[PDB]
């Protein structure tokens, strides 16, 4: 939907995007409350094709309504610059937002937080949306800690194109790397690393191991270890999504269900290695 420009006040330039700033501002529309927003622009300067590219990511989230995926509040397009507007998530990226705050949140609020990002893609899936990058980076978290997906397009990885972007492949699947097949099986590898980040407060998957480096590891059958102080049912979980054979991953259900039960039962949670 198209925002009168009238209807937005920005505030402060808060971040950078592949095309543009990201800034937090206020949209009050007729007959609503006024409320917060995160804009993304796109300044002059640009082609049609990037213009598409842009606006594409607002397309693809105004198809979905999840309280663990990024809300859509409209698009500014018949003046410059050209606008998406979302809901805004105070406490921004969860990698960062946990650095920041290492060792500082309880195993059970990590627990709730892990449990978000898999309704989420349960939803995703369930949409038959296959996200191909799902990463902490890409998780936005607001200040009650509900954790939402965002990142939204379906632009093919440059890979997967003429002979003549990348693939993240740290928090790919191996078969999505060798073959270019994403499925919502592949999105399950990933929310294991993603797992594997949130309990390591935003480490780096695989430390300084080089992208053909961990290519080769993860053939050769290495998985990442239990971050410090993990409880072993979570790494056991980050287990079952990195099998190789993509039928025996659990799918997204499965995953929520699993976290569910820790949170009914987190005297489980105590078991660490
Ligand atoms: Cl990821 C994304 C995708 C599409 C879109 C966006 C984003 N970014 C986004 C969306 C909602 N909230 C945020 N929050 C945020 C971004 C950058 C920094 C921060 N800060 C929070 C306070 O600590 C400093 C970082 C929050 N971003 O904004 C408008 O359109
Ligand atoms: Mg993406
Ligand atoms: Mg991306
Ligand atoms: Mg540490």
């Amino acid at each position: 939907k198209e925002i009168d420009v009238s209807y937005v006040k920005i505030e402060e330039v808060i971040g950078a995007g592949e095309f543009g700033e990201v800034c937090r501002g206020r949209l009050k529309a007729p007959g609503k409350k006024e409320s917060c927003v995160a804009i993304k622009t796109l300044k002059g300067g640009y082609t049609e094709r990037q213009r598409r590219e842009f606006l594409s990511e607002a397309s693809i989230m105004g198809q979905f309504e999840h309280p663990n995926i990024i809300r859509l509040e409209g698009v500014v397009t018949n003046s410059m610059p050209v606008m998406i507007l979302t809901e805004f998530m105070e406490n921004g990226a969860l990698d960062s937002f946990l650095r920041l705050n290492d060792g500082q949140f309880t195993v059970i609020q990590l627990v709730g937080m892990l449990r978000g990002i898999a309704s989420g893609m349960r939803y995703l899936a369930e949409m038959s949306y296959v996200h191909r990058d799902l990463a902490a980076r890409n998780i936005l978290v607001n200040s009650n800690l509900v954790c939402k997906v965002s990142d939204f397009g379906l632009s093919r990885f440059l890979e997967e194109n003429s002979s003549d972007g990348k693939i993240p492949i740290r928090w790919t699947a191996p078969e999505a790397i060798a073959f270019r097949k994403f499925t919502s099986a592949s999105d399950a590898w990933s929310y294991g690393i993603v797992m594997w980040e949130v309990m390591s407060f935003g480490e780096r998957p695989y430390w300084d191991m080089s992208n053909q480096d961990v290519i080769n590891a993860i053939e050769q059958d290495y998985r990442l270890p239990p971050p410090p102080d993990c409880p072993t049912s979570l790494h056991q979980l980050m287990l079952d999504c990195w099998q190789k054979d993509r039928n025996a991953r659990p799918r997204f259900p499965q995953v929520v269900s699993a976290l569910d039960k820790m949170i009914r039962n987190p005297a489980s949670l105590k078991i660490v290695a």
